[PDB]
């Protein structure tokens, strides 16, 4: 897979592992100090049943996108979707927005696929095992600023 | 039979008058036992959880109104009724007869037609007591 | 449901398909080489419609006891029947029959319960709709040798 | 949908006939192209020898029966047809309008349990014409 997709995705759970603590039979997460950028990715925290624990954002589509299937090994998976439904996953002022907009005019039947990424991290004395997904907000089809031409002289 | 019909529709009825859709989600109040069931074949309120007599209840039996049979064994006829039923010493006799015995139970389906109110239900109601013991 | 009746089943209804040949409009099966030990099944072959095309053995009971209804899916099937109609199922040298001996002096009204398979194979340039069923011949309840008897110390 | 399944499972069907096992090793005889698997997801044989084709299929699909897609750019779905095949002429109209056009292709995967005479086949079927030509 592209490499710097699994850095962001895998980066991005391990730290949301390290933020979470479990009190009173429930999750929370700290927002850390120092923290100098917002990142392209939205992290759920799920239980060994399934059962959602914690998510960062509600987007309702995108939640029921995570096939219970994924939850049950450390993998990578896509969760294909349309230009409307991706504008929903980014800030209103996140400058891939005017990308979604350049789509929508180009061809607004046009599918945007997002990375997704499962892992888990066993139970430990003061904490149960917990399954951290990790979407990529900005979708596969955007991620470059052109496209190659095979030019021949 | 006649009168296990008479039994088993009835009761059958008598829930659907209980059944109350409210909230987008049914909602019940109050020797049988009855399920309710939506359109799609999904189990929406039960009147005892019983895993075993959940799956049982064959989901093609759902599509139609019908008279059906549901066969097992002896131990777990016993613990559907009370703990001291009538018809405990009789499934004793049948025990300690062949501890391995079968019973089989015979179950009404019937499906009520949509309505402004409510949608679509389909009611499941299992006779608790067997065709052995009649 | 049963792995063991899954792979009999299927795989001889396969088998069947595979030595079945469509000539003057009309069902024949090669019997072929070096065939080991025989199934203990009987094979129905029926044609879009539901009429009996070629059958292994002509039961009459048994050819009546396959619903109409099941022969429009693939599926999963069980005939409920008695004692003496099963060992109309079986060759009369089959080591079973001794079991059904013992089962006809013990219970008097046994019932024995015979699985069925269904399985469509789709019309091709040389061949229609084929449906193909598979009758177990040796009944559910004479399958194991022992009963486990739950032991507590 | 339901033409297309008729079409890929039947071709799948068609090559289970004409499947042998002997030496402990397999051998087939001869708008489809057909791979067959092994038990572990290994691939023991393929009705041609295009490498992305065999890589897209995702060794998942392999464990059980079911229906995929397999997304691909239109150069590589006009190499997999014959050099003049019918529908060339209209995908070169696709690519003269979008060079790096997308097309999507349905496949279907089937397993066929073991037997005395052959291991258990899992049997790949992919329809080499795109489902935007239909
Ligand atoms: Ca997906
Ligand atoms: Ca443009
Ligand atoms: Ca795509
Ligand atoms: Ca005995
Ligand atoms: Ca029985
Ligand atoms: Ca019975
Ligand atoms: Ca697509």
């Amino acid at each position: 897979m592209d490499k710097t997709t699994f850095r962001l995705l895998r980066g991005e759970s391990n730290l949301f592992y390290t933020l979470a603590k479990w009190e009173n039979n429930k999750i929370s997460v700290e927002l850390p100090e120092n923290l100098d950028m917002q990142s392209p990715t939205m992290t759920l925290i799920y239980d060994e049943t399934g059962k959602l624990l914690w998510t960062q954002r509600n987007i309702p589509w995108l939640i029921k996108s995570i096939q219970p299937e994924w939850l049950k090994t450390n993998g990578f998976h896509e969760i294909e979707t349309n230009v409307d439904a991706t504008s929903t996953l980014l800030s209103e002022d996140h400058s891939a927005q005017e990308k979604l907009k350049e789509v929508r005019e180009d061809d607004d039947d046009a599918e945007m696929t997002h990375s997704v990424a499962v892992n888990i991290y066993p139970a430990t004395a003061r904490m149960p095992q917990l399954t951290i997904v990790v979407v990529d907000t900005i979708p596969i089809e955007l991620k470059r600023s052109y496209m190659h031409h095979h030019h021949h002289h």
